[PDB]
């Protein structure tokens, strides 16, 4: 049996599986209201790979496809509907057994990005090279017009016209619009993937502490904003690196719950421990929610495979 | 001794270690006359970083800091003084040649600068990076950006360059991948660079991981070609392998035929070199990747492609 290992990679060193971003803090929420299923860092730790999650860091809330025409919408801006493709250029099969295509946004919000574009038709007098443009763009995830799993989305952007139909398109995602109330900010609301009214399908499993005194344990990153006032944040169960790692490895899982300890490699103390459960998140002893405090140099070290009944040396 | 080896993963589940861009193709160019002398994806194959390269996807040519002053060009241009990507100040008697993550090539980047006061105000708004301006002096601690925004970026506050594409390759847009900027200004030698790489066999030349970039407008189809994937730098990272020879031999090779398609040498300082007499893309299937065969020597001959 191939022995179960994590990277060695400090905070400072892991990046954001749900948005791309740099990891920036260690955080608990043990009294969140929401259900936890997300779908972009989504891996078991025998390498599985579940949601919408895909290995590249430039897949994360990334669309391909084709702008198609400009359309009307009763909300602020110009508005343009994309054909989306799976990231690779391939047709989106929605017949796989997903619930859309991967690297698809995973919560509700205003996403902002840039859309670019390079047209497949070239210009012999440009030296048959192809025109191109690109422009800052909004994505609401909450639209009814947000249907990825049908092969379709929807942005606004504030260039009125300078968009072109029929020709290859990019969505580079950068932060968030807004997190104003009228913007629909809830980073544990899924996205309708086929739209309004229609139940999601093959999702990742919800993730929930069922010891007592436990709580999820977060890797957080704050996105950037576009304008308003806020300070948001993207929690992920596992950083893309950890993803990355455990897809590689695929070492059998020897029970359903392995122990790993949070270590300051300097001193060798072991600042706090937490459990690294089969599907793919972690949990902590912990009674109160915000950041981890915690050396620079911290990192989790795989200690031994336990079980469900183990309890926890409080943090 | 720890073995070599190499991550499995197809072009398509790669990334740019020069820009953040996914592989899209194997590439070769011969008869290229410049020096190569990139600064990101720059690697040994016992895991020793080098130039500005650092392990982060999302640090590869960005930028923190804070932009101090708004001056007209005759568009609206802002000076930014920049520190570490971890936020602590840039100290430029380190044994590095610029802020790690800095871009290490000559052209117009094109991106988002963002900010969040120190609930706080945010701004955002399109940016360009000259890196070929006298004012690009990254290890001196302060670069310039450009925006059509024409006021609505404030000084003293933190700032975030989010990298997207290049903003033009038109002749007077200076775009030149093998160029590397002068971190310090144009009088000003580079120091603590990775060594330029090349091969040193007849009839061998350099194999690139090529991205295509975006722009955000005018004629072209630009790339940048990497000499090993970002997965690959973050692989021997954290492997640290003991290399045994100062070139590995690698093969290309079908998982499903079990078939090899090619074969390359993996040198320590961290490239690929093939035996190909053409330029352009490597047609090869998409569920293709390099497997470590053994350490040979720079007298071994490659088969052909």
């Amino acid at each position: 049996s191939k022995p179960f290992t994590l990277p060695i990679l400090t905070l400072g060193e892991l990046t954001n599986s749900r948005f791309p971003l740099p990891i920036d803090v260690l955080y608990t929420n043990p009294n969140e209201s929401a259900i936890v299923q997300c779908q972009n860092g989504r891996c078991t730790l025998d390498g599985e790979l579940q949601g919408t999650t895909q290995l590249l860091p430039t897949g994360i809330c990334a669309f391909r496809g084709k702008v198609t025409q400009q359309v009307q919408d009763e909300h602020r801006g110009t508005h343009w509907n994309m054909t989306v493709t799976n990231l690779n250029g391939t047709p989106f099969d929605p017949t796989e057994d997903v619930p859309a295509p991967l690297g698809t946004p995973d919560f509700s919000g205003q996403i902002y990005g840039v859309i670019s574009q390079r047209n497949t038709n070239t210009v012999p007098g440009e030296g048959n090279l192809p025109a191109n443009r690109a422009h800052e763009a909004v994505i609401a995830t909450y639209s009814p017009k947000f249907t990825p799993k049908l092969g379709n989305i929807q942005f606004s952007t504030w260039e009125t016209q300078d968009v072109s139909s029929g020709q290859p398109t990019k969505f580079t995602p950068v932060g968030l619009a807004s997190v104003d109330a009228n913007s629909h900010f809830d980073q544990w609301t899924l996205p309708s993937y086929s739209g309004a009214l229609t139940l999601n399908m093959n999702l990742a499993p919800s993730v929930a502490p069922v010891f007592p005194g436990e709580c999820l344990l977060f890797f957080r990153s704050f996105i950037p904003l576009k304008g308003g006032y806020g300070n948001p944040a993207i929690d992920c169960l596992m950083p893309q690196e950890w993803v990355q790692h455990l897809y590689q490895e695929s070492a059998p899982s020897l029970s359903d719950v392995a122990l790993v300890r949070y270590v300051n490699p300097e001193t060798g103390r072991t600042l706090f421990e937490a459990k690294l459960h089969r599907n793919g998140f972690l949990t902590v002893a912990r009674n109160s929610a915000g950041p981890v405090v915690a050396p620079t140099n911290g990192y989790f070290r795989f200690d031994s495979w336990v079980n469900q009944f183990y309890t926890l040396a409080p943090m």
